[PDB]
Parts: structure tokens; sequence; C-alpha cells
């Protein structure tokens, strides 16, 4: 019951950390190229702990002359699930993804090509630090639901980088745009003739990928043909060392749902099943921060799938599930620590933890605070240090 009070307060602090970061796929118009650009950050969990970040910069430009839709700023929100085919002997990846557009609060001819199930083919040739490879993929897309299902095989044998590092490179035309956002769908507007998609992908503390792809219909089939070049990777880093987790570790016990609901209720103080800017502002002040109305709006917008300007319960569950699927960076975890460690000395004291609990509205007398400090205090100094916090947080 003191482990329930860490869990709750921890989840709240994590929720605020999610709402204050930029996890989606940000798309903007690029009038000079009659297309778009994007930027986003991908997290690759490192198998023995930690996260490997990959910073993406993207440009798309139409292959044809016909007119295209240039969007207002918005984002795509991706849910990916990687798995293995138990009968496949070759080095491979099975991928299932659901992609939805959002970020604009409350139809081109190309879009007609996507109203049913469309076969897909993908072909990639790569070269990373001189290690060459090829990948072929096939499956289908159902843009009505933002859905893709694909299987990929490394046709040259063993893949010299981890599969997850290639997911972004391996058809954003299959995204589901909501009815109020159909005029911002560049990708389908450019079909059937297609677009060129280019990226540079920076793997933090390591090398980079450069990619160029052509995405277009070839008969009935939507084809993505790509070349990729990787340079400057460390032979012992996460990429060439194969130190990244493959598998989407996507639990969500009913128990975990229940813990997220408890943190939800800390925000949703009128119990109506949705969090407003007023409510989010209340929580953040009480934790020491002082956001403006604009920032609170932008925070909500980051996870506001229906665009009504509030975070409803299912939208909060979705946000929290994703925040637990991928590991936080050391900078992020330190930030969370600093919410508690108010004097910055590296130690959460009983006094500091009371101050946060008092301030967040809990009745908890000196007594139970102690009980909480004690629960987390591994080395018995009567305080919680960074490493004890990191553990209390998993
Ligand atoms: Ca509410
Ligand atoms: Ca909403
Ligand atoms: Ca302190
Ligand atoms: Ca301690």
């Amino acid at each position: 019951s003191s482990r329930r009070k860490w869990n709750k307060t921890g989840h709240a602090v994590r929720a605020i950390g999610r709402l204050s970061s930029l996890e989606n796929v940000y798309i903007k118009a690029d009038k000079q190229k009659n297309g778009i650009k994007a930027n986003f950050k991908i997290r690759h969990n490192i198998e023995d702990g930690g996260v490997q970040l990959a910073y993406h910069y993207q440009q798309n430009t139409p292959i044809g002359d016909g007119p295209v839709l240039l969007p207002d700023n918005h984002y795509l929100s991706v849910q990916s699930k990687l798995s293995k085919d138990p009968n496949e002997k070759r080095d491979h990846m099975v991928l299932l993804e659901f992609v939805t557009a959002a970020g604009i609060t409350l139809v081109s001819k190309g879009e007609e090509l996507f109203t049913g199930v469309v076969p897909i083919l993908v072909e990639l040739d790569g070269d990373v630090n001189g290690h060459k490879f090829s990948v072929s993929g096939e499956g289908e897309g159902d843009a009505t639901y933002g859905k893709l299902t694909l299987k990929f095989i490394c046709t040259t044998g063993k893949l010299p980088v981890p599969w997850p590092t290639l997911v972004t490179t391996l058809v954003q035309c299959f995204s589901r745009y909501p009815d109020h956002m159909k005029q911002h769908d560049f990708f389908k507007s450019a079909m059937p003739e297609g677009y060129i998609q280019e990226r540079t992908i920076f793997f933090k503390d390591d090398g980079n990928y450069k990619t160029r792809a052509e995405v277009k219909f070839e008969g009935d089939t939507l084809v993505n043909r790509i070349e990729l070049k990787g340079i400057d990777f460390k032979e012992d880093g996460n990429i060439l060392g194969h130190k990244l987790e493959y598998n989407t570790r996507d639990q969500l016990t009913e128990e975990q749902i229940a813990e997220f609901k408890e943190a939800f209720s800390l925000f949703d103080k009128d119990g109506d099943g949705t969090i407003t800017t007023k409510e989010l502002g209340t929580v953040m002040r009480s934790l020491g921060q002082n956001p403006t109305e604009a920032e609170l709006q932008d925070m909500i917008n980051e996870v506001d799938a229906d665009g009504d300007g509030t975070i409803d319960f299912p939208e909060f569950l979705t946000m929290m599930a994703r925040k637990m699927k991928y590991t936080d960076s050391e900078e992020e975890i330190r930030e969370a620590f600093r919410v508690f460690d108010k004097d910055g000395n590296g130690y959460i004291s009983a006094a500091e933890l009371r101050h946060v609990m008092t301030n967040l509205g809990e009745k908890l007398t000196d007594e139970e605070v102690d009980e909480m400090i004690r629960e987390a205090d591994i080395d018995g100094d009567g305080q919680v240090n960074y490493e004890e916090f990191v553990q209390m947080m998993t």
C-alpha cells in the first residue's frame, strides 16, 4: 500500500514526462519542393537496459506533375508490433502496424486508390560500414484502418544490423487520416505516380543512415524501392553489435491498466473520464511547474487522438502503454527524479517526498512517508538516491 503510492505518483510523473515530450511523426509542408518534410525520434530498447535513440529527418517530393495536397502541420502516431514466423528459417521480420494522423483539433483523387486492401511490395538494398545486404518484403495495406501487415526477409543471408533499425525505412500512404484532416494527406494525393522519400537517420552516440526510396503504384501493387547507406557505426555499438531488443515487449496486464487508472484519477479530479487543460495545469503547478495555457494545449494535442482538446481515458491508456513499452533516456529519468529531488543534491529526503505528496493532495502523515522512503531505500541511509529511484520506477 506504500508500493501503490509510489506506483501512482510515479505514473503521474511519467505521464507529465510523456506529455512534455515529442514522440510522434511531425509533418510540415515544404512548398519549395511541392512536398513535405518530417522529423521525429525513434526509441530502440537496448536488450540489457537503456534506450538507443534514432533521430529522423525526412523529405518527400512528388514523382509526377499533378497537383498534391500540402498540409498544415500535423503528426502521425504509429503502433508497431514485430514478431517472428515460427516456420521461417531465413532471417526475417513480421510487422503489423496501425498508423493514424492527428494534431489538428476539431479528399484527393489518389485517396480512391486506398479504399480497400492494397498489396504491397518492398525492396531494399543496403550497405552499412561496407556490410551489404538486401531485404524483400510483401503483404498488404488497409488504409481505412491505417493498417499494414508485412513480412520481410533478408535475401543475402544474415542481416548485419538489427531489424528494428530498418522499420522506418521499410509507405505512409497507408496512414488513416480522420475526416476532418483529409485535405492534409500529401502521401495519397501524390499517387498513383508516387513520391520520392529521403531521410537521414542519426543513431545517437553512433553512425547514421541515409536513405532514398521511390514509393508508387506498379499496376495494382504499392511498391517501396529503397537504397540505404550507413556510415560511421561503431563495431561494438548497439547497431553493429546487435544489442537491441527485437521484440515489442507489449504486456499491459489488467493490473497495469488498473495502475494507469489510478494515476488518471489524480488528473481527472472531477471524475468525468477526461482530463482538461485546467486539470492538467492543476497537477503541474502542484508539482512545481507553471505552464501557460498555450503549453497545456500543446501538451494535450500530443496525445489527443480525436482532436477534442482533452485527454480522455482511452487516449490516456494508449499514451501510458506506449510510455511503458519504450525505455526512457537517462536525461528523462533524471528529470523525473528532479521533480522529487527538489534541492538537487541527489537524494530524495523524507521532507522532499512529503512536500510532493502534501502538494499533490494525499493525506499521508509523517508516518507513511517514512514507510515509502523505507520501501525504496536499498542502502539504508533514510533517503532515495538516483539508482534507488530508477529501481522504484520499474
Ligand atoms: Ca475531468
Ligand atoms: Ca481527446
Ligand atoms: Ca534532495
Ligand atoms: Ca538510500
